[PDB]
């Protein structure tokens, strides 16, 4: 029970307001870990991508020619540290950062367009909450983009979004101005193709494939009887006995027990570039893993993360039982987190980042 591996992933145990890491949950046992990505670095990368685009642009990106680069921001999960730090990244990059990641918290910024200085204004930063309470709702993004165009019109010079889902949702707007620069995050399949079409201007890969392998590989190492650095290194930062290794670069953060993949920008200049050859068939005995997903209709998890898991799982001889919640209530997941005695290891993607206790309670 409490002696088995527990790997949190994609939603780090943490306080949804202050973002401080929940080390109580992380210190569940000596076989507990988190797998994710360097979210803060990812945030600055999204910002840098936007600054580089503006820098290479002519003064035509200033549509109304008022000398101000106006933008609208799609805020996602305000209880998710990885999401908010993207709002922080782009705001810092553009000079609109005031210390808060909340909607309506922005000052006048500054950026270079065609070797000239420009004022920057966040016309509106809004949380795209669905009428059913669902966060980062894509239909709400379409709705908001429609109103924004009607309200601000020629003032909007670009669109920014915490993820691809909402960004691709903006593009659904019937009145979306042809060619309006817009940026997302995740490098979902549809988003990358959109970059190739010259619609979506750019997005960011968080190396989801590296993350998926890392979850399985850590469990693999632990069930093979590894301890210490071997657990977080073998098949991850160095080759294991089988010879397998995650190709993308990965860091281990000891203080928070986290394996973090890095990020890379995706633009018109490199979209064609976007499975791991460094992972091939394992001979180790098969093991049973119960893996949860906080929301079955989550675009990133449904379209990118889960397929990755189901691809690499048999290669590492991990028989994966997948259960999925609704994104609203932790009970939608916790209800399916049962028969824990019939499993060798566990992977948890929580609805709320502060719900660590509820999962470790069941494992007693
Ligand atoms: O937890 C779900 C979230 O994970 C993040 O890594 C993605 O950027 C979001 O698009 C997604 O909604
Ligand atoms: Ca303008």
């Amino acid at each position: 029970g409490r002696d088995k591996p527990l790997v949190f992933f994609n939603r780090q145990p943490s306080d949804p307001l202050t973002g401080k890491v929940d080390m109580a949950a992380m210190n569940w046992n000596d076989k507990t870990y988190y797998v994710g990505f360097d979210a803060k670095f990812g945030g600055s990368i999204q910002g840098k991508m936007i600054l580089d685009f503006l820098a290479s642009s002519e003064s035509s990106v200033d549509r109304n020619g008022d000398g101000i680069i106006g933008y609208v921001l799609c805020i996602g999960d305000v209880g998710h540290n990885d999401s908010k730090v993207r709002t922080e990244g782009i705001r810092r990059a553009l000079g609109t950062w005031t210390g808060s990641s909340d909607p309506g918290q922005a000052k006048e910024g500054q950026a270079v367009v065609g070797g000239k200085s420009y004022k920057v204004v966040e016309l509106e930063g809004k949380a795209m909450t669905g009428t059913d309470g669902s966060t980062a709702n894509t239909n709400s993004a379409t709705e908001s983009m429609g109103s924004w165009v009607a309200k601000f019109a020629d003032k909007i010079d670009l669109v920014i979004s915490n993820n691809d889902g909402m960004a691709m949702g903006c593009l659904q707007a019937s009145n979306y101005p042809r060619g309006l620069p817009i940026f997302g995050y995740d490098a979902n399949a549809d988003a990358v193709e959109s970059v190739g079409k010259g619609e979506l201007t750019g997005t960011v890969s968080q190396n989801v494939d590296a993350q998926a392998v890392a979850v399985l590989q850590i469990i693999r190492n632990l069930l093979d009887g590894s301890s210490g650095e071997d657990v977080v290194a073998n098949g991850i930062s160095r080759p294991d006995a089988h010879g397998n290794k995650i190709s993308a670069p990965v860091q281990y953060w000891e203080d928070v027990k986290a394996i973090m993949a890095d990020n890379s920008e995706v633009t018109s200049a490199n979209w064609k570039e976007y499975r791991d050859a460094g992972v091939r068939q394992v001979s180790a005995p098969t093991k049973k893993v119960l893996l949860t997903v906080h929301n079955a209709s989550n675009d990133f998890l449904a379209s990118a993360y889960l397929p990755a898991l189901k691809h690499y799982a048999p290669l590492l001889n991990v028989d994966l039982t997948v259960v999925q919640g609704d994104g609203q209530n932790e009970l939608s997941c916790l209800d399916k987190f049962t028969n824990l005695d019939m499993f060798d290891a566990f992977a948890v993607n929580m609805v709320k980042t502060n719900s660590g206790a509820d999962y470790t309670d069941k494992l007693k």
